[PDB]
């Protein structure tokens, strides 16, 4: 694992996982269970922290930018599907500020 990919795994993913708002994002969205109509019609690329975790574990990414794109897809999926000011959006926004902070502190390429 690349120097930056290892940071994304051992710092960024770890710190997002430990954040008190991350639990809804630690597994695929169960739209049936959560009663989210049309979720998988509206979201053309689902993403969650466990999928990113396993992609890092399985050496799926060739570049750190590809992993960063998946994190961003998580957050943008949430903002696209849910109303602004919904709890899940407010939690995602706080999680996302932590994520961008950790990118600011990433070792350069
Ligand atoms: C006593 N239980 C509380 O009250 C909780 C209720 C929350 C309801 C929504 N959830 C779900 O898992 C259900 C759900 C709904 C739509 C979703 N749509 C998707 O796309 C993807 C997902 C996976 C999704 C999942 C998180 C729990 N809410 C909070 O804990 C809480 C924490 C912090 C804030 C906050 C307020 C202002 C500023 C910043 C943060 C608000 N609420």
């Amino acid at each position: 694992l690349t120097n930056q990919l290892q940071y994304l795994q051992k710092v960024v993913l770890k710190d997002l996982w430990k954040h008190s708002f991350s639990w809804p994002f630690q597994r695929p969205v169960d739209a049936v269970k959560l009663q989210l109509p049309d979720y998988y019609t509206i979201i053309k690329n689902p993403m969650d922290l466990n999928t990113i975790k396993k992609r890092l574990e399985n050496k799926y990414y060739a570049k750190a930018s590809e992993c960063i794109e998946d994190f961003n897809t998580m957050f943008s999926n949430c903002y696209l599907y849910n109303k602004p000011g919904d709890d899940i959006v407010l939690m995602a926004q706080a999680l996302e500020k932590l994520f961008m902070q950790k990118l600011s502190q990433m070792p350069q390429e």
